[PDB]
This record gives C-alpha cells, structure tokens and sequence, in this order.
C-alpha cells in the first residue's frame, strides 16, 4: 500500500505510543503523558539533525492545553504562526483539532476560530493506528503537509507578508 508506506516513512523515527487514557483518566494520563513527551522530544531532535526544526510545544500543568509556534521557509524566508490546541475527554480515539488562531478566515482548508481542516484521509489514518499516534504524529502527519500547502498559497496570494 502507497499510503503505508508514506505513513511509514514519515513516522518510522517517532517512538510509537500506548497508552489509551485522556484527560480525566488519573494515573494512566500521568503516564500516556510521559509517552507524549518523549515521543515529542525525540521528533525534535530528529528535527533538529535534519535542519527542519520547525515547532516548539509547550501544555499547561495537567497537559490539556498545549500552545506553541510552528515556522514556514518559503523561498529561504521563515515564517512563524502561534498554534495551540486542547485535548479532547476522547483522546488519544480522537483527534485533538490545531487552532493557528492568526490566519482565522483567510484560508478556505479551515475552520471558524482558526483550526485546520484536514483531508479526508487524515481521520481514518488516525482512527487505524489508535493508540500509538500521538502529538508528534499529529505535528508530523497533519499540521505539517497543511503548512506546506496553504503557507505557499497564501504568501502567492499576497494575504500574508514576511515579518
């Protein structure tokens, strides 16, 4: 399968998670948190080895919240976008929804208040791999390809500039 493959590809150097536990789930989302730092941190590195360190991810105390900047390199210029998103009561079975809250209304693939809307096979992709994608996987699989599409449009566009 083609899409395996890229799955694959793409993630093969994340370490992988397991523990099926959200927000309200006590002792277990102490440690599925612990699997989400340190899959996290690894995809950094990784990132960093590669010169495409392209995101910084900070939650709040008990890891509902988390917030950052993501950046962009179009024609050698970097861009940088504030994100955040919380934690839904169903993760890790569902999808936490990436809110880039400076570009609300000014990108068709979106939704109202800024998140991103994905393709079709994004959901299915997360839905067959549950548990073992987390917030790295999210970064690498989702909010990734959207930047590499819309940012391009966007700055073709002339609806965002260089700051």
């Amino acid at each position: 399968s083609m899409a395996d493959e890229a799955t694959r590809r793409v993630v093969s150097e994340i370490p992988v998670l397991k523990t099926n536990a959200g927000p309200r789930d006590r002792e277990l989302w102490v440690q599925r948190l612990k699997e989400e730092y340190q899959s996290l941190i690894r995809y950094v590195e990784n990132n960093k080895n590669a010169d495409n360190d392209w995101f910084r991810l900070e939650s709040n105390k008990e890891g509902t919240r988390w917030f950052g900047k993501c950046w962009y390199i179009h024609d050698l210029l970097k861009y940088e976008f504030d994100i955040e998103f919380d934690i839904p009561i169903t993760y890790p079975t569902t999808a936490p929804e990436i809110a880039v809250p400076e570009l609300d209304g000014k990108i068709a693939k979106m939704y109202r208040g800024g998140k991103i809307e994905l393709t079709d096979h994004f959901k299915p992709l997360w839905a067959r791999n549950v548990p073992k994608f987390g917030l790295a996987h999210l970064m690498a699989l989702g909010l990734g390809p959207w930047l590499a599409v819309e940012i391009p449009d966007l700055i073709q566009k002339g609806v965002i500039h260089h700051k």
